[PDB]
């Protein structure tokens, strides 16, 4: 019934790569919420993470964070949390928000074919692009945004401006902090 | 001998794309300004010039420049920096252009004369190195695939422009009632 996106990452830090595909997805499939669902890592301590993610965030209300992959330590395959979280809010509709460059690779996710019948996928394209897949999935269009946290930390560690890459507010805890040095 | 960026564009409406190129290649190469250099139903020049400032009020070495306004008429590169270089004799230009764009230099107008007058900056996808005949310097930036016309149609639209362009911009252009 309700329809709520996904999105999920490290969030290592939180950018605004993530906020542009949330309120994009967010404003064009009419969805009534977006949870934000930090990944364990393959290092920033997890309360680092959510507050940043919480700063990141703070401004609206249909943005949350979901905790269900960190209940439960090491990789989880997808499959796992999706069905925690369908058993947990019955009457959601999820939206799993992915890259395009990943829709290619859908077919050698663990258990795929169940994981179908728990989500709708959501496929970010390039403006003007369709997506090929085997699968029914919606796509959205957006304006590529090549910013990731790997290169934030980088940069951070570089001493190299991260203007306009990641919210001011989160920068500031960055810095105040000291993550990445 | 002073280090000025330039970065060229309709700026209808200006954008974040443009910010971020611009702060890049202003830290990358150690510049002292950079300046935004407008081109010549169309927004007026007015509109333009005053979305821009507001997109660029908040740091002291960004700039707007109104050569190519100040010659009614499309200008070529060439012109433009010939007359650039005639006024700030002791400035060195740096010409900031896309990647995309390096492989057409061959094809500019008095590219070779104009080479003499600037030094091209290209901009790169991070991890990817720029292949062009002529000598320029190479900055990587994410890329953010955010254009004027890509903007002007989603208003039209009436689709969200959030995190593409300066908020002090969006509310300039729902105010003058721009693009619709
Ligand atoms: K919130
Ligand atoms: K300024």
């Amino acid at each position: 019934m309700r329809k709520i996106g996904i999105i999920g990452g490290t969030f290592d830090p939180p950018h605004y790569g993530h906020l542009l595909i949330a309120n994009e997805v967010y404003h064009a499939l009419n969805l009534e919420e977006v949870w934000f669902l930090p990944n364990q890592i393959p290092i920033t301590s997890v309360e680092s993470r959510l507050q940043m993610l919480e700063l990141a965030t703070e401004a609206e209300e249909h943005f949350s964070i979901c905790l269900e992959e960190l209940s439960r330590k090491g990789p989880s395959y997808t499959y796992d949390t999706m069905l925690q979280l369908t058993k947990k809010y019955p009457d959601v509709q999820f939206h799993f928000i992915i890259g395009g460059d990943m829709v290619e690779y859908l077919p050698k996710w663990y258990n795929i074919e169940a994981l179908l019948d728990l989500v709708t996928f959501v496929g970010v394209a390039r403006p003007g692009y369709k997506l090929r897949t085997p699968y029914p999935i919606t796509t959205v269009e957006i304006p590529e945004f090549a910013v990731s946290s790997s290169l934030l930390r980088e940069r951070y560690k570089e001493k190299k401006t991260c203007k306009y890459l990641l919210p001011e507010k989160v920068q500031v805890y960055i810095e105040r902090n000291g993550l990445y040095e």
